[PDB]
RNA sequence: GGCUCUGUUUACCAGGUCAGGUCCGAAAGGAAGCAGCCAAGGCAGAGCC
């Protein structure tokens, strides 16, 4: 489960435009996006590093579930 | 070394096009710009000089 399924699944909007703006390998392993990845992916999808940390936050909660459930 | 062909590789760190998202505008319209793709660069094989 990574950030592909995650897409999957206008704040919703603002969800999928910052995976949008990520690669396929941040997408794949969400775990490699560090501070340089973070600045890039939000300036790049019109949001602040705290949005892209609350992503992050949110898809990390739904793949600890998921691995669960 | 150079050029070409072919394969492959490359988040951001002055290229092009820029979906999505963003910004300015009441609108008409504009703008910046990540990913992708393209170019380009890296690593090689081959050919030519
Ligand atoms: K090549
Ligand atoms: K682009
Ligand atoms: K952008
Ligand atoms: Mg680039
Ligand atoms: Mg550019
Ligand atoms: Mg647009
Ligand atoms: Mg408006």
């Amino acid at each position: 489960f990574d950030l592909n399924d995650f897409l999957e699944q206008k704040v919703l909007v603002r969800m999928e435009a910052i995976i949008n703006s990520m690669t396929m390998k941040e997408r794949a392993k969400p775990e490699i996006i560090k501070g340089s990845r973070k600045r890039r992916i939000a300036a790049g999808s019109g949001m602040q590093v705290q949005d892209v940390n609350r992503l992050l936050k949110q898809f990390d909660d739904m793949q600890r579930m998921m691995k669960k459930m």
